[PDB]
């Protein structure tokens, strides 16, 4: 038992764990949708750019949790980072949607870990989900609706001339 | 034979003046698409300065295979520059899927190339040909590719409203 | 089949693919080893990042062979990217020797990729592995092994004023 | 018939294009002359550097008379750019001397276009002709004429001495 | 056996180290021409300052192959570096001579080290003769070819202007 | 006999060239001792430096020596540089030791090619090997024997500690 440990439950430092691990399954996603994009038969360099950025992000959101683990005095135990359940995204607008679920899941998944915070008693794991992670997930989620609700109305999927100038114009 | 001959084949000589006339016509075939594109019954200036930046491009290109026959010892032997096999390109999609099938030519052109300086143990050709032609080539296709493709989402070529908006946003 | 494939073999496709997920496991190796040195049992600061940053490259060599795979035409698909060996990575001098004994495996598996292409007459993806990745290799593990070998003479890992210094003076 | 045409009879639009396909030749030449003194058994820098200036000149030439034909409602019709007369320029004064004959032939050839012109009462491509081409033409032929003096005054091409300073204090 | 060797046969090392010796060789020829040229019944300043720079440049790519040597995990075996086959080098233009003829010797055992690698099947090895080596090999030799050819043809070594000229047009 | 030659002693000329020899052999040992810190399994980069300084460093030496045959009237004639004694130097210490050794047997030629010039009343190389040598190599030889103390007060060779700080503290 660590020398740092302090009010630090069990339960919370494997739900940590668990947390890591989805933020680098989240990083894996945009990657994947990342790189679809740059597709010869896809060629939309700013969606790619956009979901890159986004990979990026959720990256540093693992870190951040991987320094919170050590700080607190728990030890990192890292499972696989499970592949995509799908490697053709379809569209810009499917991506999107894809996107804005697992954007959903992760955070419902973080009102956990904070519910699993306030039950344990651990108030600097709290504010460390709502400081954090909390208003960020809210941010991404109605950004990710925003973009969702242009593309719908621009006419995609069924217009390609759509998803062209919304690369364009909000990406670019 | 000059005095600073050394493994240089007769075969190779004669292929680099092949290729040299080559890089001359894809330079001319560029030139014909640019000036088309400043036609006042098709005017899209962009695709114009696009294909007028591709006709120097494989100038340079033909200038580094020169260069390339007198460093090593070899004469050049200039041939007729043929013109291209359409005087009209008919719309902007139409010359990008020329221009891809042309390069895909100059690739397998210059592929052979390769395989006759790996046959004759030429390894100064070879990395000559991979570092300035064979990953330029790569590059070259697979935007030609992705134009090909944002065009016929966009609905080219029965849209001209197609044409001009990726006239302004991916050439301009 | 990709309108700007060209000598692109389905056997150097999947490879790539097999390449793409080693590097991202070998990322995920230095990003465990990275988190292992800021445990505040461990806390060597410079250890940590010096593994961080073998992480991130490792992600970049992903990237490239990514880019790799859609300018030639080929179809990414993404596997799990496995966890690491161990989750304890022991001391400073063990974590040199198994980085150094990765390395040597992405390395092997780089040799075997050239092989293919060789075998397979592809001299763009000869040159591509040869210019972005063997020497980068030759560089790493050398790089490794001055560590492994000075950590040694220090007096690691017997001697904790040994890794302590090491921290200091060549990774700080 | 296009919409901006005007004045512009088709007699002209074809020797318009005659005259492209001659600067281009021109260019072509040129280019040769280039070359030619780069071999390591000429190996005269200046002198190639001095006839590349020449043929992207006489390339620039060409391009504004595309311009002009499409300006005026003329359709470019493209011709094979010919070799040259000959692929071994033989020394430096030989070479000028071939440059001087050959502006001279473009000059001839301008000229006429000029008499087309005022003939088909063109004052548009009169005027086009006069402050484009004429004076250039005077110009270059006056310059080669100077340097054939100078040469032939320093003892070329039986003296390969003179032919080394000219290229070290005229062309360098 | 070293840590760090792979792929590294022992014909290469030991290829390497001759390689090495010989670079060293090439050195030591040019500073000997060097010196040669400040003889005051010479006095040539400039072919002085040219060949001194070469002897540091053949020094360099000893360095590099040194550096690939302990890279690879081979051994350094150094040999006496012998003394040039002259020490009166006659003249500028047969010293230029002697330096063509050394660089093509020098050219052919690199050609012969390139054949070794890929015998071996050591794509690093090969990719780093191509990249440092080869063109480097073709540049020189054509410098010096065009050196060669203008002496001559200024009437050296039977007019001492000749030489005095050149030394300050071409080497100042 | 030279235009130049005043009061130059061919016993002087001769004892020239042997020193001219014998700095390229320090420099050449220097090389060696160089190269032998940059492998794997000893990996002190800063014993690599100093030693690669202490290489460039004789090389000088040796160009003064030869300017000053030159200067004088005398005609250099090179030897062989031969190779070193070890291939294998040990340690920092014992490199250090053989250096402090390698150059009294420099000065104690130096110190001879003194009484030579004083015997054969040249007093202009007199100054010149007291100018330019003399103290540049009591200097040497204090420094030497300085790091020597220091590595062996510190614990060297047994003590891998003791060489690692040195190389990072003394010569870093
Ligand atoms: C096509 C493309 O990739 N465009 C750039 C998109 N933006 C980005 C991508 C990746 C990382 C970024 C980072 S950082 O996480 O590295 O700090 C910071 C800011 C922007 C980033
Ligand atoms: C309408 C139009 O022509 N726009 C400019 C397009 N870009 C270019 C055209 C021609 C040559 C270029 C060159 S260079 O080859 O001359 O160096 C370098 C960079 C850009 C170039
Ligand atoms: C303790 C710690 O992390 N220190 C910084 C270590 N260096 C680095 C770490 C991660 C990424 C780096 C990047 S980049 O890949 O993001 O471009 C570029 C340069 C250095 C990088
Ligand atoms: C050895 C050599 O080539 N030297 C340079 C000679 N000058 C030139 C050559 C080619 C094009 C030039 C151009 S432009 O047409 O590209 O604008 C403008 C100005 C000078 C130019
Ligand atoms: C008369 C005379 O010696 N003139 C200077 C000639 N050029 C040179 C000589 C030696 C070394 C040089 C180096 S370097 O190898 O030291 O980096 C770099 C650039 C030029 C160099
Ligand atoms: C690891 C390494 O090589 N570090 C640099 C060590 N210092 C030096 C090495 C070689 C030549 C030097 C020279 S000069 O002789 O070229 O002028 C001047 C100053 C320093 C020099
Ligand atoms: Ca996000
Ligand atoms: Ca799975
Ligand atoms: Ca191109
Ligand atoms: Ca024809
Ligand atoms: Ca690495
Ligand atoms: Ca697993
Ligand atoms: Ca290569
Ligand atoms: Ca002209
Ligand atoms: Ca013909
Ligand atoms: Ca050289
Ligand atoms: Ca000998
Ligand atoms: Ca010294
Ligand atoms: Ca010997
Ligand atoms: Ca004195
Ligand atoms: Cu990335
Ligand atoms: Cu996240
Ligand atoms: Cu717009
Ligand atoms: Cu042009
Ligand atoms: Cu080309
Ligand atoms: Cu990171
Ligand atoms: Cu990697
Ligand atoms: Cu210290
Ligand atoms: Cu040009
Ligand atoms: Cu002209
Ligand atoms: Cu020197
Ligand atoms: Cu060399
Ligand atoms: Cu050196
Ligand atoms: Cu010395």
């Amino acid at each position: 038992t660590s020398q740092v440990r302090q009010n630090y439950h069990q339960d919370s430092e494997a739900a940590i764990n668990r947390q890591i691990n989805l933020e680098l399954y989240a990083s894996y996603v945009y990657l994947s949708m990342s790189e679809y994009f740059d597709r010869d038969d896809v060629a939309l360099k700013n969606f790619a750019c956009y979901f890159h950025h986004q990979s990026h992000e959720e990256h540093e959101h693992a870190h951040k949790l991987m320094k919170l683990q050590e700080q607190r005095g728990g030890r990192i135990f890292l499972q696989d980072i499970q592949k995509a359940d799908e490697d053709d995204w379809e569209s810009g607008l499917n991506a999107m949607e894809a996107a804005l679920h697992l954007e959903k899941n992760v955070n419902q998944s973080l009102l956990e870990l904070h519910k699993l915070a306030t039950d344990k008693n651990d108030p600097h794991l709290a504010d460390f989900i709502e400081t954090h992670y909390l208003n960020e997930q809210v941010k991404a989620i109605k950004e990710l609706g925003d973009h969702v609700t242009n593309l719908r109305k621009m006419g995609a999927p069924e217009s390609g001339l759509a998803e062209y100038l919304f690369d364009k114009h909000t990406l670019g």
